[PDB]
């Protein structure tokens, strides 16, 4: 699971992805500064239990909308980077995308 | 000031803009659901007093970064649309911009 066969390559960040575009939830947890269990996160935030085969058989999965809704539910340092990124994209889309 | 000579055309929304890319702060207030004075907003949120000629002589101005930092400082309905938009752009930039 360290040589994922599909990745969403966003910055220097490289998240593993299912053929239908769900993210590898472990990796999501690293990028959002969670240390709680994925079962705990799912319960706390009203997220669906989903799994996808990321090349290592089924593992927990999170949709991109939901990864985002979490980044803005958390207050970790890491989730704040994600949030700041969301704000910068809004700024750039308003300057003409440039 | 209803036929602004430069507009940032974002959605159906059309904000007036200075030659150096500042937004018309009145219009910013409408779009962010403020009814307080622009002097009050400037004080409350730690914004600079700026003015630009938007075709009607100098009027208060707000930078795009600052319009954004406010949309995420407010909790109005309108500022929430702006925020939701910031989240959608993050989602799309992660799906490849598509």
């Amino acid at each position: 699971m360290k040589n994922a066969p599909l990745t969403l390559n966003f910055g220097s960040v490289r998240l593993p992805v299912s053929a239908d575009g769900l993210l590898h939830a472990p990796t999501a947890q690293q990028q959002l500064g969670l240390t709680q269990s994925w079962e705990a996160a799912l319960v706390e935030h009203g997220l669906p239990e989903t799994y996808r085969d990321f090349g290592a058989g089924p593992e927990a999965a999170v949709s991109v909308p939901d990864f985002v809704a979490l980044a803005f539910a958390l207050d970790t340092p890491e989730a704040r980077r994600w949030q700041k990124r969301a704000r910068e994209l809004l700024a750039r889309a308003m300057q003409g995308d440039v």
